[PDB]
């Protein structure tokens, strides 16, 4: 397969193609792994006993804590969790850091991520750059459809730990912060984005994703066939289920496809340095983590 893009299937293959006028158009699809270190726990992940200590609640079912029609019933116990999970600082990592890097450096067509956690934008994507599939934390809405007053996470995150159920000001309906809940679609600018964004990309970096949640995990299908895709992950993920166009990284038929295991913001690290990027990656880190450490 010596028409292949990558020169070898290696990080150091991933760093060449991008700094080649072949690469322009980077897609980044984030998950999870990219805002542990940060300290905020994958909610998806059984470890992290999103539905333990739920009896206090006495829900029917216990996904009723996330179901948008219970909620608007009994909003209380989805604030009550919120409140005992709601992380300490947003500081993103080195990876969301990098990702702003691609924006500066004109390569960020898109990142899709699965998070909620806002760190994106606070590392300095834009809404233009982001597909926030999950929704997010980082606005609220009033539910009614004919007020929809929107309010900043400060306004929600002051109810929250005030335990006051957040209250619209203009109609008085519950306000509900922007995630997906069960019972709601994925955003439409999810399907809308990715029918335009597939067409144009030249690298999809994976990375802290074990692409298990569909319609996102999906998303690795939808590039072109020539597109290298690169993994930053602590597990290798992606690759064909031996028993239910994934990953192939090891068999003799890959092509495109490379696996770099650990943490991300290791990798997210070697391959700055691989880009000659370290010294500005370094840099922009630390003033923007300076900057949030110093919030008076
Ligand atoms: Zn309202």
């Amino acid at each position: 397969h010596m028409e292949r893009l990558l020169d070898e299937l290696t990080l150091e293959g991933v760093a060449r193609y991008m700094q080649s006028e072949r690469c322009r158009r980077v897609i980044c699809l984030v998950g999870a792994g990219i805002s542990t270190s940060a300290g905020i726990p994958d909610f998806r992940s059984p470890s992290t006993g999103l539905y333990d200590n739920l009896e206090k609640y006495h829900l029917p079912y216990p996904e009723a804590i996330f179901e948008i029609s219970y909620f608007k019933k009994h909003p209380e116990p989805f604030f009550a969790l919120a409140k005992e999970l709601y992380p300490g600082q947003f500081k993103p990592t080195i990876c969301h850091y990098f990702m702003r890097l691609l924006k500066d450096k004109g390569l960020l067509l898109r990142c899709y991520t699965q998070n909620i956690d806002t760190l994106e934008r606070i590392a300095g994507l834009e809404q233009e750059d982001l597909v926030e599939a999950h929704g997010t934390f980082y606005t609220s809405h009033c539910v009614s459809a004919s007020c929809r007053h929107e309010y900043p996470l400060s306004w929600m995150k002051e109810k929250i730990f005030s335990e006051v159920t957040p209250k619209c000001e203009d109609c008085q309906s519950l306000v509900k912060p922007d995630i997906v809940f069960f019972g709601e679609s994925l955003p439409a600018r999810f399907f809308s984005c990715m029918q335009s964004d597939f067409l144009k990309v030249d690298l999809l970096l994976v990375m802290g994703t074990s692409l298990q949640v569909q319609p996102f995990a999906s998303l690795i299908s939808k590039a072109p066939l020539s597109t290298p895709r690169l993994l930053i992950n602590k597990e290798k993920a992606g690759q064909s289920d031996p028993f239910l166009g994934g990953m192939d990284f090891d068999s003799k038929k890959a092509y495109r496809d490379v696996a770099w295991l650990g943490e991300c913001d290791q990798g997210c690290l070697a391959l700055a340095e691989l880009l000659g990027w370290k010294k500005e990656l370094e840099d922009l880190v630390r003033r923007e983590h300076a900057s949030i450490d110093a919030q008076s």
